[PDB]
């Protein structure tokens, strides 16, 4: 009875007000902001008046029927719920201007100015870039976000203040988005089994204590929250997630040991705290699996009595015991003794044919550790950038058809699982690598079905979810792919690198190692680097130069032929 009364009482007006902004944002992305602003202002005075009698206007329409009849102020032309599906208009990467930051005291007086203005054009802009944000998230980084402007504006030296706390919350505001786009890819391509056997290892994990029941009572709520926050629900989304995290924080000594460092904190934060808090230390001693999953003359007929749910628990087991485990290599464990067991009691004698299930498991838990060792050590001594650079050649020669602006951002981000998880002890190191791994190769995913160029990307992006790094990683070098048209001014380059500094401009040079390794894509690593390392140098003397943009200009195409030949 008036769903949108329902949900403002529940979340109240300014989450209310935030939320519907951010959903409008997500569904349209290339309209104006104070346009979404009257829409979702009127939005909510009518809702008002839903509270005040829930049997009043159209007080009853779903909210998808008032959401997208609101927006539709184009193919709009369908009814609820296939309208709301017509969310597979979503672009990943929508070419609106790059988000640009301005300076440390003309953002202060637009924020003390009209501040909370200020705040709602903060929400459109990340939303309509990152239409899959998870949306209650999104809330809790727009509320750190206005502790940095309403502490730092006052202080003596703002932009000390401010400048590091905006940039922290970049870094991980950028890993959210990218987090979040991987649970809704798994829930939106591959179905809700995908997504609940990834939840199960995860919380079995960090919840070890728990037993299966109640890890399996949560995994279907963050499933339900998951779900609804895919989908558009973004009210929905935003109260079963609170609905959660209390439910979460009254259950505490039948979970874990240390949400109570945080179920003592306000709504967002709290939220933010369980989903990101350790997990705590698995009982003291418990058995081996092989007596209770491959010795008992039970377990044959319990896949046949609780396929999924067994299946459940063998997952909730091996994971509970394996904090150190990636979750990609739980479930790829737990999916091949799910194979195993599909045509091993289909036999004549069941058991004889599984007594493989446990060292079946050792070469697929050898090759991630064997990797992310090998990719550290190259870290631990080029470096991240250098390291960066590596993967560049490495990855573009592996797909050399993807976008370039893609390889480059992709290889980037994954130059930076070094410089975060090879400071971890090794225990620590496979988990954090190797999923950290598979939401940047998501991004590549997803980032690549927009536009498509490579089929062997397409094939490990649709092929799996589990097997797409280690499909990703089995690939070399196309050997089909014909090298790309020599342009000299992919090269050249321009006095303007001096003044766009540091980071854009390892963009600029790692841009045009790409297609330099587009054009000569048979060509050595020594040899990439000597070429690339004399941009290094070109660069750095030519911007100490007085040159009337010349020195780039004559000392280029002087480095730009003789840096042909490889």
């Amino acid at each position: 009875k008036s769903e949108v009364a329902h949900r403002f009482k529940d979340l109240g007006e300014e989450n209310f007000k935030a939320l519907v902004l951010i959903a409008f944002a997500q569904y349209l992305q290339q309209c104006p902001f104070e346009d979404h602003v009257k829409l979702v202002n009127e939005v909510t005075e009518f809702a008002k008046t839903c509270v005040a009698d829930e049997s009043a206007e159209n007080c009853d329409k779903s909210l998808h029927t008032l959401f997208g009849d609101k927006l539709c102020t184009a193919d709009c032309a369908k009814q609820e719920p296939q309208r709301n599906e017509c969310l597979q208009h979503k672009d990943d990467n929508p070419n609106l201007p790059r988000l640009v930051r301005p300076e440390v005291d003309v953002m202060c007086t637009a924020f003390h100015d009209n501040e909370e203005t200020f705040l709602k054009k903060y929400l459109y802009e990340i939303a309509r870039r990152h239409p899959y944000f998870y949306a209650p998230e999104l809330l809790f980084f727009a509320k750190r976000y206005k502790a940095a402007f309403t502490e730092c504006c006052q202080a003596a030296d703002k932009a000390a203040c401010l400048l590091p706390k905006l940039d922290e919350l970049r870094d991980e505001g950028k890993a959210s988005s990218a987090k979040q786009r991987l649970k809704c890819a798994s829930l939106q391509k591959f179905g809700e089994r995908a997504f609940k056997a990834w939840a199960v290892a995860r919380l079995s994990q960090r919840f070890p204590k728990a037993e299966f029941a109640e890890v399996s009572k949560l995994v279907t709520d963050l499933t339900k929250v998951h779900t609804e926050c895919c989908h558009g629900d973004l009210l929905e989304c935003a109260d079963d997630r609170a609905d959660l995290a209390k439910y979460i924080c009254e259950n505490q000594d039948s979970i874990s040991s240390k949400l109570k460092e945080c179920c003592e904190k306000p709504l967002l934060e709290k939220s933010h705290c369980i989903a990101e808090v350790e997990n705590d230390e698995m009982p003291a001693d418990l058995p081996s699996l092989a007596a209770d999953f491959v010795e008992s003359k039970d377990v044959c007929k319990n896949y046949a009595e609780a396929k999924d749910v067994f299946l459940g628990m063998f997952l909730y087991e091996y994971a509970r015991r394996h904090p150190d485990y990636s979750v990609v290599l739980l479930l790829r464990l737990a999916k091949t003794y799910e194979t195993t067991l599909e045509k091993c009691c289909a036999a004549a004698d069941p058991h004889e044919c599984y007594a493989k299930v446990f060292d079946e498991f050792k070469p697929l838990v050898e090759e991630p550790q064997n990797l992310i060792k090998q990719n550290c050590e190259l870290f631990e001594q080029l470096g991240e950038y250098k390291f960066q650079n590596a993967l560049l050649v490495r990855y573009t020669k592996k797909v050399p058809q993807v976008s370039t602006p893609t390889l480059v951002e992709v290889s980037r981000n994954l130059g930076k699982v070094g410089s975060k998880c090879c400071k971890h002890p090794e225990a620590k190191r496979m988990p954090c690598a190797e999923d950290y791994l598979s939401v940047v190769l998501n991004q590549l995913c997803v980032l690549h079905e927009k536009t498509p160029v490579s089929d062997r990307v397409t094939k490990c992006c649709t092929e799996s979810l589990v097997n797409r790094r280690p499909c990703f990683s089995a690939l070399e070098v196309d050997e089909t792919y014909v090298p790309k048209e020599f342009n000299a001014e992919t090269f050249t380059f321009h006095a303007d690198i001096c003044t766009l500094s540091e980071k854009e401009r390892q963009i600029k040079k790692q841009t045009a190692l790409v297609e330099l390794v587009k054009h000569k894509p048979k060509a050595t690593k020594e040899q990439l680097k000597a070429v690339m390392d004399d941009f290094a140098a070109f660069v750095e003397k030519c911007c100490k130069a007085d040159d009337k943009e010349t020195c780039f200009a004559e000392e280029g195409k002087k480095l730009v032929a003789a840096s042909q030949a490889a």
